[PDB]
């Protein structure tokens, strides 16, 4: 079945709790596998220790730049970028998990969790999962964002991995 993965998130060094994500490998297997392996760290790199560096209230929480920690970096398990697998899943509401990009076919490791329906991203960002548990954690993260995306607390994925 589809993987379940987790992100354990701190804000200013104190735990907020756990976000559990279902990865829709049934729809986007290549995109799901990238995220899964970055959660386990099994390729020797991944999300552990990295940050939510861009958080915009009433929009989304973005993370996954584990190389430069500022939005310029990250990489996939396949290489520095990989294609848009499909656009079948839509940005239907809060809790959607989707790939950040720098235009078509530039998926790496950066991703975002929506806190609203973001329909204008349909056909532009690859949706690959959703929050199973821990939306309260996502709302906390969101509350530490700003219009510019700059966070007002240091939001760190302290641990991450695969549950099933
Ligand atoms: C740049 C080189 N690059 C990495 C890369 C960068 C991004 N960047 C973003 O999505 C982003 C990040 N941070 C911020 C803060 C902000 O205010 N905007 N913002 C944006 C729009 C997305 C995916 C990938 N992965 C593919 C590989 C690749 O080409």
């Amino acid at each position: 079945g589809n993987p379940l993965v987790y992100l354990d998130v701190d804000a200013n060094g104190k735990p907020l709790g756990r976000v559990v994500l279902e990865l829709k490998a049934d729809v986007v297997p290549k995109t799901a596998e990238n995220f899964r392996a970055l959660c386990t760290g099994e390729k020797g790199f991944g999300y552990k220790g990295s940050t939510f560096h861009r958080v915009i209230p009433s929009f989304m929480c973005q993370a996954g730049d584990f190389t430069n920690h500022n939005g310029t970096g990250g990489k996939s398990i396949y290489g520095s970028r990989f294609p848009d697998e499909n656009f079948t899943l839509k940005h239907v509401g809060p809790g959607v998990l989707s790939m950040a990009n720098a235009g078509p076919n530039t998926n790496g490791s950066q991703f975002f969790i929506c806190t609203i329906k973001t329909d204008w991203l349909d056909g532009k960002h690859v949706v690959f999962g959703h929050v199973i548990e821990g939306m309260d954690v996502v709302k906390k993260i969101e509350s530490f964002g700003s219009k510019s995306g700059r966070t007002s607390k240091k939001i760190v994925i302290t641990d991450c991995g695969q549950l099933s």
